[PDB]
């Protein structure tokens, strides 16, 4: 499940994984797993 919260902050990146500053509001990952 690919990561999304902050715009235009980590570019164009095929993984959802991206860098997160002090605080980034995304949502939380699923208790699944």
């Amino acid at each position: 499940y690919r990561q999304s919260s902050a715009t235009s902050s980590f570019g164009g990146l095929g993984g959802g994984s991206v860098r997160f500053g002090p605080g980034v509001a995304f949502r939380a990952p699923s208790i699944h797993g």
